[PDB]
């Protein structure tokens, strides 16, 4: 589990949304995985404006923080689960690293702030959804 507070927006993993971020929903895209919500609370992360290929995760099933080298965001095959038939994900980065599935939702962050958050995973690899694209979060 895992979220990120930027402004006046809530963003998640959108296969984790809750009740309450459907009810205040601002944007979703299921080929992402991310869904967007509205907040009352005013949000203190800063998002990445970069395109580094090299950071900071957090893992949650090891309570530690992993330094990796991903690749760009890119369409990449995803199996089918409960959530989701097979299909490719847009704008998603892998990296060699461990992962399992209450990892979704920890960040990845680089020198110049949050880049995105886990989503995918299995078989010694990584993958987070890309959020240093959505420009609109900081207005
Ligand atoms: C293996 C799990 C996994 C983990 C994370 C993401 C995806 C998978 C499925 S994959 O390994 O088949 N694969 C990752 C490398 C790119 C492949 C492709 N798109 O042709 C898809
Ligand atoms: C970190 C996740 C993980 C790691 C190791 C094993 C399994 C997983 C979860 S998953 O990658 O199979 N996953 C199920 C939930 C929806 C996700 C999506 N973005 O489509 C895909
Ligand atoms: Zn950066």
């Amino acid at each position: 589990s895992g979220a990120i507070y930027v402004g006046n927006y809530r963003v998640v993993n959108r296969h984790l949304a809750t009740h309450n971020d459907w009810a205040n929903l601002v944007w979703e895209d299921s080929s992402r995985d991310l869904l967007v919500s509205s907040t009352t609370a005013q949000g203190c992360d800063t998002i990445a404006r970069c395109d580094c290929q090299t950071g900071v995760y957090y893992c949650s099933s090891r309570r530690k923080h992993y330094p990796v080298s991903f690749s760009k965001p890119s369409l990449i095959f995803v199996e089918a689960s409960e959530y989701y038939p097979a299909r490719y994900q847009s704008h998603l980065m892998l990296a060699v690293g461990h992962s399992e599935p209450g990892d979704c939702g920890g960040i990845l962050r680089c020198q110049h702030g949050v880049v995105g958050i886990v989503s995918t995973g299995g078989n010694g690899l990584v993958g987070f959804a890309d959020v240093r694209d959505l420009l609109w979060l900081d207005e």
